[PDB]
């Protein structure tokens, strides 16, 4: 039990995708092929996000480039807004974030909602932090807290609940997820694989990182997001499956070369804020 | 830990402490009144109703009752049809779910995307009278499987084997146990556990402002009624206070605890009191409620 909701982050669940796995048990046919995701919705606003965004604030906090009532300014697609503002709220910051309009209504009310102030990016929002030397941009896109979270949380917990892992899939944005996540990985399993999917460059990139980069189209995302629920149950957002479809791949793979995959991916967040778009 | 399916990430909720919103969080001028929360947005479909769907469903399965191709019949709100039509997807069965047109789009949404059929029943009667379809669409065609979330004690006992053994292990200094008043499973099951190991527990309803076959007043202690207005009120404050984004039903459940707390403050008495978040907000967002 924890005393704040901050607490109650991380250590999230993985689970075995037995229907939607190339090859669930080892059979005569060859060695299993198996799909894993990790349920990132599981964390205090509902993404992912809720590892750098808090640990983004606890890391400046400790720098002393906080103090109470002061302005955060980030800019974001969406969920590391929400998770900040929660932050922000509870810590007593004021928020805002530089946003594209193309965005879901589900995120504009939950920003609202958490009391964050939109502005409707990176460019932007650099150039207001110029203006104003008071804000703190804690810069999602190079903040090496971002890759820390991943590094010091979800890789951890990956190899704790899957030690067999052979590959491991997530979608590449600000790619602290890949960067924190991979490089643990890297530097744990021998021979294991990092997976990027991104639609068909931040500061915390690495080339070193990546053994593999699949485009995903819009249309591939959707359908797969779609399979995903009706096949597991599994009701994530789109970047879930845009990251599935590069895991059937990987996996269409080690099941035509015969070898044994454990493939874990990630599902950054649910179907909620996607619903408005109606691909559900 | 790790998991083969879906169907058993589930239960095992966190527990948080509400620091701002307690009315006395530190135990130091009286001794302190403070609330937790069990968080069941935590679960497969986002719902405290994963706990109970899935029991059913193993239950009948296990009476001999279902066998997939089959087709369930259930009235309900909204969470018990989702909890039902996603495990009905992994075990193979389907799903008509009865549900009154009041209800947010966001669960109609849900329901399709699961493939479940929905008969929407008249807003005028509520419950009663998806219920009421419900029984006379099983009257048609016996072969339907109805588990009846209003009458399974398999609704009763997945709290009592899982929502309160759970409140136990985490808050053992437990003077209190608020929660909604529904089909009546949550504080039945989680009630009679903690009744059995907690001397002097309270169990505390909240409900809005027919009698479910699973209903036993005998282990109630009090029944709160709570208007929309104050459930929507507490809901935002629970939110702006904790960061908790929870459903409607538990503001309601939240004003409810806010009195109890209040009562034990004013007497100098020391509470533990757990409050359960059946759902979070992402299901009420076109109602207005977050504005
Ligand atoms: O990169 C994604 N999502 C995504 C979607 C599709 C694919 Br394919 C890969 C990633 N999200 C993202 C990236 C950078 C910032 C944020 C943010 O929430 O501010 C989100
Ligand atoms: O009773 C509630 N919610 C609720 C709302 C306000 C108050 Br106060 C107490 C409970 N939900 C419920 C009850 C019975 C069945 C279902 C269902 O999802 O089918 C939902
Ligand atoms: C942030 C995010 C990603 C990408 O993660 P990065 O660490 O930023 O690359 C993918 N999907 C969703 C839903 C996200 O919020
Ligand atoms: C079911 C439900 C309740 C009440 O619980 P019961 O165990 O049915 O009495 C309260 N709130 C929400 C959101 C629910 O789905």
């Amino acid at each position: 039990r924890y005393d704040s909701l901050l607490q109650a982050l991380g250590n999230t669940p993985l689970v075995g995708l037995q229907r939607l796995s190339p090859r669930w048990d080892d059979g005569r046919d060859g060695p299993h092929v198996r799909l894993w995701a990790k349920l990132e919705d599981r964390n205090p606003t509902g993404s992912i996000k809720d590892r750098p965004a808090v640990r983004m604030i606890e890391q400046a906090e400790a720098d002393g480039l906080l103090r109470p009532g002061a302005t955060i300014l980030e800019p974001t697609s969406g969920n590391t807004g929400i998770s900040l503002a929660m932050a922000a709220r509870l810590k007593g910051y004021r928020l805002i974030c530089v946003m594209p309009e193309n965005t879901s209504v589900e995120r504009r009310q939950l920003l609202e909602l958490y009391g964050a102030q939109i502005i409707f990016a990176v460019a932007t929002a650099k150039e207001l932090a110029a203006t104003n030397p008071s804000w703190v941009m804690l810069y999602q896109y190079g903040n090496p807290a971002n890759t820390d979270s991943h590094y010091c949380g979800t890789g951890p917990e990956l190899l704790a609940d899957l030690p067999e892992i052979t590959h491991f899939v997530a979608g590449l944005g600000t790619t602290g997820t890949l960067m924190g996540t991979g490089r643990f990985l890297r530097e744990h399993v021998a021979n294991v694989k990092i997976v990027a999917a991104e639609p068909r460059v931040p500061e915390l990139y690495d080339p070193e990182i990546l053994t593999a980069r699949y485009s995903v189209g819009a249309v591939d995302a959707v359908r797969r997001t779609r399979e995903l629920v009706h096949t597991e149950g599994i009701f994530a957002g789109i970047s879930t499956g845009a990251v599935l479809h590069a895991a059937l791949g990987v996996g269409a793979g080690a099941l035509a070369a015969g070898e044994r995959a454990d493939i874990a991916l990630v599902v950054a967040d649910a179907g909620w804020k996607y619903l408005s778009t109606g691909a559900y």
